């Protein structure tokens, strides 16, 4: 149903072209708007925002600065809800958003759900779609594909971190999955991690539990998976809040042994990394894509070709990295965001 972010590129070699553009745009100094709009544009944003992670939050405040260094004039509305939740507000906001004739309208896609939303605006408005966290072409869309996808590749971090538990622990260990709520998140995140694990180390998963993608439910589903499988050397997370929320529960049941990672690289997961109560994450240089999405408005308001897709990278960290390598990735990852 997806494109691979790396499988699109190669599939259309323009776009990779486009994608490179972008990345090195991103790293390069300010470039400001060479024409002027007569009008502020018009950009709305609905995220699922309201969580421990403050991959979105974060996500807004590199992408306003980025604006403002472009010298692009701008009005932002912006609604935040909690994942896999605030269904109904989700859709009047997404309405709202058509219904004032938004130039960009940002949100992103985990389920079905607003599929044929999309489809809407793409065939009948004129407003251009920047759909957030998502690195993946939908192929259903190859004859008209949203204006942008942008995001930190999910498969390139679950492949990271598999990569690492594979060198941390011998062949057939034991382990179990906390999944996000059920969904795309789930699917690219969580089965990548069992397939390459199950395939490269012949790792046994003993329990995969879907979760409410909040804070308490990863709580509730490690005290539940642990009840029944207490025999597990590690638990792999696939979200921020659920991983937070599994290592309370590791330190209630006193099974610090246990391994647990993180997925994101935000305050709230490199705090616990310092603390040692998690002891890896793939880490991504955050204001990146924030920085992206300003610059392919940029491009579009000069009439300049964007690419469809844009993915920032990662970098592994762990418990037993020095203060100073985690200051370091601080400061390229939250640049802008602070
Ligand atoms: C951005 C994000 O994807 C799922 C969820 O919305 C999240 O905020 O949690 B995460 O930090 O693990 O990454
Ligand atoms: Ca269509």
């Amino acid at each position: 149903g997806y494109w691979g972010y790396q499988e699109f590129l190669d599939e259309f070699p323009e776009q990779r072209n486009l994608t490179n553009a972008l990345s090195e745009a991103v790293r390069a100094q300010p470039v400001p708007l060479s024409k002027p709009t007569q009008r502020p544009i018009k950009i709305s944003v609905v995220y699922p925002g309201q969580q421990v992670s403050d991959y979105w939050v974060r996500n807004i405040a590199s992408f306003e600065k980025r604006l403002y260094k472009l010298n692009i004039n701008y009005q932002l509305n912006q609604v935040f809800t909690r994942p896999n939740a605030d269904i109904k507000q989700q859709s009047l906001s997404l309405m709202e958003a058509l219904k004032s004739k938004s130039d960009y309208l940002i949100f992103t896609l985990d389920t079905t759900r607003h599929r044929k939303f999309v489809e809407h605006v793409l065939d009948s408005t004129n407003t251009k779609l920047i759909l957030q966290n998502i690195t993946t072409p939908v192929r259903e869309w190859d004859k008209h594909q949203p204006f942008l996808y942008v995001g930190f590749d999910h498969a390139e971090g679950s492949r990271e971190l598999a990569t690492e538990f594979g060198k941390f622990f011998p062949k057939h260990t034991y382990y179990s999955v906390l999944y996000f709520s059920e969904g795309y998140i789930s699917d690219v995140r969580g089965d990548t991690f069992i397939h390459q694990v199950n395939r490269d180390n012949n790792f046994e998963l003993q329990s995969a539990y879907y979760t409410k993608a909040t804070k308490q439910s990863g709580y509730d589903a490690a005290k539940a998976s642990l009840a029944k499988h207490p025999d597990v050397d590690f638990i792999y997370a696939c979200s921020t809040d659920v991983a937070l929320g599994a290592v309370d529960a590791l330190a209630e049941l006193g099974r610090e042994d246990i391994m647990i990672n993180g997925w994101g690289g935000g305050s709230a997961e490199l705090d616990a990394i310092q603390k040692g109560d998690l002891d890896i994450t793939v880490m991504r240089m955050n204001d990146d894509t924030g920085i992206a999405m300003a610059e392919a408005i940029k491009w579009d308001l000069e009439d300049k070709p964007v690419p469809t897709v844009y993915s920032g990278d990662f970098e592994i960290v762990t418990k037993a990295d020095s203060p100073e390598r985690i200051e370091a990735l601080k400061k390229r990852a939250f640049r802008y965001s602070d």
